[PDB]
């Protein structure tokens, strides 16, 4: 599937676009690899993970996501659990340990390493033939003398997608996300981050 999606944040007055093309095979294993683009007014990030049938409803998936950047590499290994509690209602919930390959200056000014542990939550509900709701909360704390630009050492995001399945193989979508007192403007940070995105994902 290929994914193209552009939004605008807020706080930060900035327009980002992802590319995303992500595949699962037959064999269990899922990949994905996607581009984002920062303008205000840029990351590569490779994600695999192999799905583990527990029976007919419920998918164990230990994985990695390789986030790429010009600071470096940061290499983040997880585990998703996933529930499809009826044909049109899925629970999941991850857990990721996001390790920073490269050391940057911390709070203290010592320098250390940026290390995350981030928690996941998804529901997806296909309501009708027409539409489904998918939530994705999250939760990130961090491991060092570190902090959020929320001037907090945690800090959330909510992603609310409504997808409208125009043909079986093209979904447009939209998307409202609240990214926590994440924007930043100018070197001012502690800004609200609305984040609005409309998209689309194509099948083969
Ligand atoms: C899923 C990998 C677990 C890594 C946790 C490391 C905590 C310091
Ligand atoms: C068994 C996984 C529960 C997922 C919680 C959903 C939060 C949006
Ligand atoms: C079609 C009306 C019910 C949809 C609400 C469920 C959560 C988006
Ligand atoms: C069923 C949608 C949940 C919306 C949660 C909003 C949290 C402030």
């Amino acid at each position: 599937a290929l994914d193209v999606r552009g939004g605008y944040r807020s706080g930060s007055h900035a327009y980002e676009t992802r590319l995303k093309v992500s595949e699962g095979w037959q064999n269990g294993w899922w990949a994905s690899m996607e581009s984002n683009t920062w303008n205000t007014i840029n990351d590569v990030q490779v994600e695999v993970n192999y799905a583990i049938k527990l029976d007919d409803q419920w998918t164990v998936r230990p994985g990695m996501l390789t986030h790429f950047s010009s600071n470096g590499t940061r290499y983040g290994p997880y585990v998703k659990l996933s529930w499809d509690a009826t044909k049109d209602l899925n629970f999941g919930i991850r857990y990721r340990y996001d390790w920073k390959a490269y050391r940057q200056q911390d709070l203290s000014g010592d320098m250390s390493r940026d290390n995350v542990h981030r928690w996941d939550g998804y529901v997806t509900y296909h309501i009708n033939s027409d539409f489904t709701f998918a939530w994705q909360t999250t939760l990130y704390s961090k491991q060092n003398d570190y902090r959020y630009a929320n001037h907090k050492k945690w800090a959330t995001e909510n992603a609310f997608v409504l997808q409208y399945h125009m043909t079986p193989d093209i979904t447009p979508y939209i998307e409202y996300d609240y990214l926590d007192r994440q924007g930043v403007y100018n070197g001012r940070d502690n800004l609200s981050e609305n984040s609005y995105r409309i998209g689309v994902s194509f099948k083969l």
